[PDB]
């Protein structure tokens, strides 16, 4: 049908990192794109979520919740949303499997209407059709969202990248993206996390090969520090462990929720009886094991500080152990890294150097964001998922790719972008904020 009004409203993910949540309204129908949390600005063990009081005041029109990927930045606030509102949850195979976990983990029995979607799904509503396309990210079964209106598509990319080595459940949809482009994009909502970094990311194959060559020189025990969110990195050391006749052991007695669900669903490639439990590590010589230390915020680095300063509940460093920090150093956590480096050197461990000519990220750098802009060729553009400078960087790339400058909108949380059908205006503000927990 001919649509009249379009509204686009960020309640999270702008003027901050993480906590994606973008409200889109087409006439009398509202769609919530992602529902993320955020860890509180520079103490662990607590979470922040968006203020959905605007959604609650218009709860009769919320036709669903669409989840791009299974990161806490996309699904971390779903449970809390669902306490206050009943509405159907759309996501990929994995994304849904993990939302279910998050619910069971908070001992919530309330039944939820789930729909598993894929890149061939076309979910039909009264005014609009929602479709999807595959994106490349650090977690598999990531999707973009496309809301078909008569003014054209409203595309939300989620978090995404363009990597030439990832080709599985990480493969991008060059073709349906190119289709979305021609059909015509009204508005593109894209991830500005690394819009400041020029050029491209380092391909994951290259990062893996660099890790291998370094890990091949280690004559004693090896400990690798990951984010739990970065399934690609996890996967990579598993590959390497196999190729060096080593075995892998995660910190703790139980494997991490996300990883273990995805493993059980067959997302990872793990040769049989490669994982040794943390119980049975002393049994094998130093040179036959990689220990993987995962975490959420800075826990990965916090964990190494305990393992060196001997005070780790589970296992500690001994002299001769080699260490690898498989994370990028944001300025936030540049401090506690250097503190921890010292503590590791005191403990008498070899720090495997981080190659400075490598830039590793879940998110497209400048040229990767221009890749997505050149394929969608959007009329209007709205950079999200970043601080103010990050959104500005992305805005400039949009201009470069031929988007009209007057049609590029930088928005704080609660800003409302309306479309009468003639002009697009930012002539309203609504309720938004941070809700600690
Ligand atoms: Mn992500």
């Amino acid at each position: 049908k001919k649509n009249k009004d379009i509204r686009i409203i960020p309640l999270g993910g702008v003027g901050e990192i993480a906590k994606n949540m973008y409200i889109v309204e087409v006439d009398d129908e509202m769609f919530m794109l992602d529902a993320g949390l955020m860890f509180p600005e520079d103490l662990g063990v607590d979470i922040v979520i968006p203020d959905i009081q605007y959604v609650i005041e218009n709860k009769e029109r919320l036709k669903g919740i669409f989840l791009t990927h299974g990161h806490e930045a996309a699904i971390g606030a779903v449970s809390y949303v669902l306490e206050q509102i009943d509405a159907p949850v759309y996501g990929s195979k994995l994304t849904i499997a993990l939302v279910k976990e998050a619910m069971k983990a908070r001992n919530i029995k309330k039944k939820v209407r789930y729909y598993t979607v894929n890149h061939d799904s076309i979910m039909r509503f009264k005014n609009v059709n929602v479709s999807f396309f595959n994106t490349t990210h650090s977690i598999p079964d990531s999707l973009g969202v496309c809301i078909h209106t008569s003014y054209g598509s409203i595309v939300y990319t989620g978090e995404f990248k363009f990597d030439q080595s990832l080709h599985g459940h990480y493969a991008p949809d060059l073709k349906r993206m190119a289709e979305i482009g021609d059909e015509g994009v009204f508005a593109l909502i894209s991830d500005s996390t690394e819009a400041e970094k020029p050029g491209y990311n380092t391909p994951e194959n290259i990062i893996e090969h660099h890790m291998y060559d370094a890990f091949a020189k280690v004559k004693g025990r090896l400990i690798v520090s990951c984010y739990a969110s970065n399934f690609v990195r996890i996967q990579q050391v598993l590959n390497i462990a196999s190729q060096l006749n080593r075995k892998v052991s995660f910190l703790g007695r139980s494997l991490e929720s996300s990883f273990n669900i995805a493993r059980k669903m067959g997302y990872f490639d793990i040769p049989k009886d490669l994982l040794i439990p943390i119980n049975e590590v002393e049994n094998y010589p130093k040179n036959e094991v990689i220990i993987i230390a995962t975490g959420m915020q800075g826990e990965p680095v916090e964990a190494l500080s305990q393992m060196a300063r001997k005070k780790h509940k589970i296992m500690n460093i001994e002299e001769g152990d080699s260490i690898f920090l498989a994370i990028t150093a944001s300025a936030n956590m540049e401090v506690i890294i250097a503190d921890t480096l010292n503590e590791l050197v005191r403990a008498g461990a070899h720090i495997i150097p981080n190659n400075k000519k490598i830039h590793a990220s879940s998110h497209g750098c400048m040229e990767e964001l221009k890749m997505m802009l050149n394929i969608m060729k959007p009329e209007y553009f709205v950079p999200v998922q970043g601080e103010f400078k990050m959104q500005i960087a992305h805005a400039k790339l949009a201009a470069e790719t031929g988007v009209a400058p007057e049609k590029i909108f930088l928005v704080e949380k609660g800003d409302v972008i309306s479309y009468n059908g003639k002009d697009m205006i930012l002539n309203e503000k609504v309720q938004s904020g941070n809700i600690l927990i």
